[PDB]
């Protein structure tokens, strides 16, 4: 009778309650105070209200979608995934997440705190899956929104290890959609080839999406996979913060990017990376523009580690027939990376900012500019050739650097014959410190390879803080590169046994506002008169110089040459020197040579 | 008989339970282990016991206010709001906290878990509101302290979008009085008119008090409301990170500001700005100074991401009759900020730092020193022309700029007229890059306009990266500032075409301790002897100089000018050139200027 | 009969419940419920079962070791320790852990939720202890691992203020062990005198174990300690943020570091130090290599704020007879630190970065290169004599400095006599601040004291902004030191009036490959030649010198001396001036005397 009410599912809900005997207390039953948290074990049972144990040969997926359906109804509250058991999916989902391979949906106001572990059984073993997802359409733009939804606690999530069955699938941990106020925070992520672990936003739309204190390990395993870029950011004033990411497989090296952040308002920081290809792509695609518009800017990367085998970070920017995406306002600092230990040539191109084409190859379509890139360190082996502080293969509006210190084989490259970028407002600030690790390594190379279509509104100022006589040039620009209105320095310091020092192989520092200095040896002969004696250039390839002076000691006694020098129309340089005895002088010198500076 | 015991609020405690069976665990009742855990649930009834739904039409205050005293006589503990439900709060609270018009009393070591959402109810329209008041006394010299008290979770603090009833009022989310060891962690305040969000400490009383993860969106939504400062910070180490701050009404443009920081050893970073006119200010305040001192020193502003309508950051301080306020040691680092989309002059002078005078507009009573600013980048639209890397508007002793990027109209800036600031210990290293996007804008404006009283101890050192011939001048001193011990150089490039490069309109360059380099465009005649042959400028203005040194290319074959030039009594420049034929020469020269450098 | 069943332990087991009357879910009993979540309560039980109260005589240590090792073997979960109770420990644990003087033996997967307080009793008043350890054996070499093992809440560790009994004693809050994916958060560690409150790793071995939102308050308090350092990170991808530290014993300045960083991929950021000797160890010792290797690289030090009272970050790496320690590819940056007020040599010698010698003093064993420090600002009180920016006691094969402030005694320095640091790679960029607290003190000093071995490969640009004209020079070289392949420069900015601006005790300038300038003050004297004329200086110790120009005005108005100079083999420096009239002339003229540069 009362027996049978009290052990039956309603029998906590017979048993009175009132917190700690307060008679302040409301007074309650036992099931109303148990009705205050919910786990997985609530819906993890069979048609007849049994607990189903979970395992191998058993497939969770069913229960935890009836549990975040089941909260759903209720305006919302946090399912706990049991510590101390390991919960297999073994199953797609059903309605608007099948288009997108989803195992589960994830449902507004429904958190996951996953302190147990959830694997996914061999039945994904070379499928396509996207673990969680927050789209509630097969069609993202037929959509609603994914909204306060938060994955979090000590748990994992283990992908199984199996690899792609095709190169042409997707696969993700959690793919939140149009995403506002969602975030995944302490979770493990390992075990997987996937595309992404974890996707914020669609296309722009979404807000406030963060990942924090997560671990992403060995998220890609095969040849198989096309590209991995462990969490993509999709919408504005989201981002990531403080995460670990590892990989160990070769593949990796070449195909897998940390994070890639694709709207405006977003930051990628305090991060540690290993094992990558690459950190971040920081771009404005015109076909995500939907969602927060055609401008990437308000872009941060900052006070990250890492070590990586190709690029830290890569800018761009692309186009579509009706939307032009454009990239600015970005910031790039603290950042302290090098590139792993690797033979040359073996990963794709070393480079701590690397300015890429589009998708299609395309390097006249972007519109990159206001980027300040600094307080960063870069370091690369001496053996690997491809390293550079930025590779800039496509069109530049603008990049400053300030005050970083870049330990690699090239300041500024770009192979030559390939692309031919344009470029506007490159700013190599003195304080960039220009490390010694390649040194002796630059046979035929120039530091600055300036191999563009055009330079213009730029500042290289070269500063060495060793001696590397090996390199060909500290800067060339070949006579295909037009340089207008820039400034071109190359400091002494460590230059005055270099052949070449700035080489502009079409004159190009002959410009009426191209403002240069460098040095460069000269021989000089003098008028034989006793005193005040001029003395003149042998050659005439200094009608462009506006002043120079010593940088050699003079050895003689008997007169010195002048200490500066002017030039005159045929090109010769022309100084007042003395001549304490007369005659005729010949000597060698050491210049700096001035252009408007 | 047995019945009537379980059937009643005593019922859970006659329940045995053994976790998991385990043998060697505590023998307790269900009772004892719903005890661990407490909820507005359980005081959330009326004087009968009987549970209350919350909603529109019930206040819950008095229910919470429960149920934290209670929890505060057993020594604290965490009570959870639960998810699922609005809990609408419409009444004020009673004794100590009246005074402040609070609505809860916080109490120290009682948690609030909010995961539902908390809202006003009408009854606070048009009027005053301390939502949570961690006061025990009306007057705050007289309160207790709060001590380990932590507001947290997924949920929601609306303010149910009611203006505020008169400018004189003061509306607050959480003000957690003198505050030790509280924070607030993930919660969103949103949909309000209000003074702050939160507040730490008071007069500089309490410690280690946070802000983390927690969004502020719409907090300003009428011409009524006086000012907004999300979170002021008003205790020592303490501050603000990894928030989220938002506003879309046109008054937030004009009061708002994201965060105060008002003591020592506290820090606002990684945080995100939209829709605000302001950043942070970082200022001692004399009257605040009881709690922690007079010095608000170790001040840090790093790694945010803001687009406001007026100063990022504004460093102040202020006295009192008894009491003097200072700030020193500042750091403001790493943040990517920008003018958004505004007209000229449409909202409060756009600015990165603003040297702010004091609340009655005194200019003559801050002691601001040793504040460094670095790393950051700052962007204002060209049209912008009230933008400014520093509005500096009173007293400076100390502010060094290093290795920003700074791409607005004026780099540093005052107006005339208005204050005349007495400056000290201005570095503008080299390193700081000057941005074209307002480049052709400058027509009648000068670069570093030094609207100034004096300048002393002082370093401007400019160097543009592009050309701006609209600017009447990179840098100008007018007759009225004076300057002495510091260092002005305009670096040469860009500037070949400009007719003022550096004005001193009261030839302040010729202190005895001024050191200056600037281009200036000058005549020169010459002697008529073949041979070495003096070219002596045409004016006789260069008493000041040192030495100067050609800027421009010879075009003559006959002769040359000389490379370099000292000067004379009267006044004239003198240098050596070369006559190969004789023959009075006259020439036009491109010369740096040098002085004592 | 069923009444002896409900009362029994086994009753919550007999009592239904379904969540939330839902006829999907799971027909369970309240004690699976119950069981989900488990607190110490559960444990803390005499041998038959009745729940002991917790306090000052009652030893909490068996109930908390029974719940860990039920918890783990269970595979995990998460044990709560009760708010609103202080738990008292008051006995050594047993086993692995009685090696360590271990309390309690934290288990893999086993998290504390330490809400309420953990009290150290009497018992272990001037003993030593490891209040948890992760160890599973008394010889860590023969441990297994601990992983994921996360310790949390509000709560306080208190180590009841007890001294050591003996300087060679050792105490811990928590010794992770061989630790992997385990971490700390939110605890408040008090009230002791302990030689850390946490370790992380074990001689490299361990990894992601991270410090967060912790605070440590008043830990060494004795003068018995023998030596503190909060956190010791002894395993690789860790590290501490957003931390606060604080002392206020006397002991503490003298002994007290926040952090040390033992491994590679490490961090310390966005923490606050006060009262410490030194912020942080950035070390690779030979000894902790067995784990990650004989490199310590990737550390990351940034964004801090202290007040310390020696050196905030000492850089190392030592050796063993079979390996060799290396330190590289360090940032440290974004810190705001200060030499609290104290008297001159009244603690470790104030500096912002230190390269220390080892252990046994040795000097000669490091192997550090590859280091920026960038960004920060240091600051010292004007009396403290000793402070430097870097203190350079051992080799330095590396170090670079770009855009920091330095407000300090000393820029560079080493004391003489003591070590002979070779340096290497020394990189004092020009963009460096250096600031005028110190201006009028510095009698008998040198600003960069280059007290070495060796300089070469290095750059020191030395840039005031304000007059010391106490100074005895900026940079002073010993003959003792060999000095080649370097750049030196003293810009003249405020040295107008110095005596010495750069010294160079054994005409190390001289050398073939080193690139000087600085001022000089030179008599000259002229031939008595009408018109161009040569002017000679009356000493003869410029061999050295390429180029030399004019930093003075020339008052005459029948002539002017040179502009330029260039030298003579005797050392003479000559110019080619101008006698309008004839006649000797002798001038006393300041230059800038330049060296290949
Ligand atoms: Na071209
Ligand atoms: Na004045
Ligand atoms: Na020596």
């Amino acid at each position: 009778q009362f027996r049978a009410i009290i052990e039956s599912p309603e029998g906590a809900g017979h048993v009175g309650y009132q917190y700690r005997r307060n008679t302040g207390s409301t007074m309650r039953m036992v099931s109303d105070v148990l009705d205050e948290r919910v786990s997985l074990w609530d819906f993890h049972c069979d048609p007849s209200g049994n607990v189903i144990q979970p395992g191998p040969n058993v497939d969770s997926r069913q229960y935890l979608q009836a549990a975040i359906d089941y909260v759903s109804s209720n305006g919302g509250g946090t399912i706990t995934i049991p510590a101390g058991y390991t919960w297999y999916l073994g199953s797609y989902g059903v309605g608007g997440i099948a288009g997108h391979s989803g195992i589960i949906q994830l449902r507004s106001n429904v958190n996951l705190n996953i302190e147990g572990r959830i694997h996914l059984s061999p039945f994904f073993d070379l499928k396509p899956f996207q673990v969680f997802v927050g789209f509630d359409n097969g069609d993202p733009a037929s959509s609603g929104n994914l909204e306060n939804c938060h994955i979090y606690g000590h748990g994992v999530v283990d992908f199984g290890g199996y690899e792609f069955g095709a190169s042409s699938q997707l696969r993700n941990g959690v793919a939140f959609g149009r995403s506002y106020n969602c975030s995944v925070t302490g979770i493990t992520f390992q075990n997987g080839d996937v595309t992404w672990a974890i996707t914020l936003g669609w296309n722009g739309y979404g807000s406030n999406c963060y990942v924090r204190k997560c671990r992403f390990i060995n998220l890609v395993n095969s040849s198989v996979n096309a590209a991995h870029s462990t969490v993509y950011v999709n919408c504005p004033y989201s981002g990531v913060e403080s995460c670990y990411f590892s990989m160990s497989s070769s593949f990796a090296r070449n195909i897998a990017c940390s994070v890639e952040l694709h709207q405006h308002d977003t930051f990628y920081r305090g991060s540690t990376v290993n094992g990558y290809c690459r950190g971040a792509y920081v771009v404005m695609h015109a076909a995500e523009a939907a969602g927060a518009g055609s401008y990437a800017y308000n872009m941060q990367v900052e006070n990250n580690i890492a070590v990586i085998y190709g690029q830290f970070v890569i800018l761009g920017s692309d186009v579509t027939a009706t939307v032009s995406g454009h990239l600015n306002d970005v910031i790039v600092s603290g950042n302290i990376v090098s590139i792993g230990e690797r033979a040359a040539f073996s990963a794709p191109f070393g480079a701590f900012i690397d300015i890429g084409p589009d998708n299609s190859g395309a390097s006249n379509v972007q519109d990159i500019q206001r980027v300040l890139v600094t307080g960063n360190s870069f370091y690369a082996p001496a053996n690997i050739t491809d390293s550079a502080a930025i590779t800039l293969r496509a069109n530049l509006n603008g990049c400053t650097f300030i005050a970083n210190n870049f330990d690699c084989r090239y300041m500024v490259y770009n192979a030559p014959g390939t692309t031919s970028p344009v470029v506007q407002n490159l700013v190599w600030d003195k304080s960039n410190v220009i490390g010694g690790t390649h040194a002796n390594q630059r046979a035929g190379q120039n530091l600055f390879d300036m191999q563009f279509a055009s330079v213009v509104n730029s500042t290289i100022e070269v500063q060495l803080s060793c001696e590397d006589l090996s390199m060909f040039s500290c800067i060339l620009f070949p006579a295909s590169c037009q340089l207008s209105y820039s400034k071109i320095t190359v400091d002494s310091a460590w230059t005055k046994s270099m052949s070449n020092t700035a080489v502009f192989e079409g004159n190009q520092q002959a410009g009426a506002n191209v403002y240069v200095s460098y040095p460069a040896t000269v021989n000089l002969t003098s008028y034989n008169t006793q005193g005040a004696v001029p003395f003149f250039s042998t050659d005439t390839n200094y009608a462009w110089v506006t002043s120079a002076y010593s940088l050699s000691i003079n050895e003689n006694l008997d007169f010195s040459p002048p200490a500066t020098y002017t030039n005159k129309a045929n090109g010769q340089l022309v100084g007042v020197g003395y001549n304490e005895i007369g005659g005729v002088r010949s000597v060698s010198v050491r210049l700096m040579l001035q252009r408007q500076v």
